């Protein structure tokens, strides 16, 4: 996360750090269920039995001896996924045991696809920077699909992608190692709800280039339905 600050212990307790040992990937994710992690499709190489991914939960400090590290058993990657710029950027990871933390509810309508979001992760705080020890967080405003394209010239799958950040100035964004983490905000009951998954962009926090996130509301019923088979 670029332009952010340290999250407090317990602030976003649904956050997990993913290490895909097989392909050397470092990613974020959210506890969709205590034993099912919602992350990006591009964080995994496909669907099936997979015991190569590790989820670290419970802690903002990844070197903490309170950390809970649990291994995957199974991955379900969005059907038809090919690359994150073409959409469908979601996957579920079934864990061998639950991580005993609050879960993050996901948006199932577009009602919350606006306003000011929060993102969090342990990715770099600058382009080419290294990974973070402590979870970082930042607020990024919704950028309309139209405002996103005009500065960017990004080609969006509009219903599958939500943009966020400060295209006029840059300065705040998710970055390498944040992929798969949730983008979220408060709902009407003052509870956290997930509207995005950190998906892609062009560098990090560059003027003209907002971050692009998987638009969760579009995929919520396919996600819920896939999680039930897990
Ligand atoms: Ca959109």
């Amino acid at each position: 996360v670029v332009g952010g600050t340290r999250a407090a212990q317990g602030e976003f307790p649904f956050m997990v750090r993913l290490i895909n040992e097989e392909n050397e990937g470092f990613c974020g994710g959210a506890l969709y269920a205590q034993d099912i992690v919602l992350t990006a499709a591009h964080c995994v190489s496909g669907s099936g039995n997979n015991t190569s991914i590790t989820a670290t939960g419970g802690v903002v400090d990844l070197q903490s001896s309170s950390a809970v590290k649990v291994r995957s058993t199974k991955v379900l990657q969005a059907p038809g996924f090919t690359k994150e710029t073409y959409g469908k950027d979601w996957a579920l990871i079934k864990l061998a045991q639950p991580i005993n933390q609050p879960t993050l509810k996901i948006a199932t309508t577009t009602a919350y696809n606006q306003g000011t979001f929060t993102v969090a992760g342990w990715g770099a705080n600058r382009e080419g920077g290294s990974q973070q020890r402590y979870l970082l967080k930042a607020n990024v405003p919704f950028v309309s699909d139209a405002a996103c394209r005009s500065s960017s010239s990004f080609i969006l799958v509009a219903n599958e992608m939500i943009c966020a950040g400060y295209p006029d100035t840059g300065g705040v964004d998710t970055c390498q190692g944040d992929s798969g983490g949730p983008m979220f905000r408060k709902d009407n009951a003052d509870e956290w709800i997930q509207v995005g998954i950190v998906s892609w962009g062009y560098g990090c926090a560059r003027p003209g280039y907002p971050g692009v996130y998987t638009e969760v509301s579009t995929f919520a019923s396919a996600i819920a339905s896939a999680a039930r088979t897990l």
